[PDB]
């Protein structure tokens, strides 16, 4: 998410891939 | 907070006007 933006649909662009991007506050919710 | 950046104070800028700073951290630390 730190080197990614959000913006818009999956349905617009030409050519989206579909993979995991990685969130660094998902593993700190373990604290 | 990811979009704007924290200076100096309010009494300061010329024009500064006060509104609701969402901060995505908020839900995550509720989650």
């Amino acid at each position: 998410t730190d080197n990614t933006f959000v913006s818009g649909n999956c349905d617009v662009v030409i050519g989206i891939v579909n993979n995991t991007v990685y969130d660094p506050l998902q593993p700190e919710l373990d604290s």
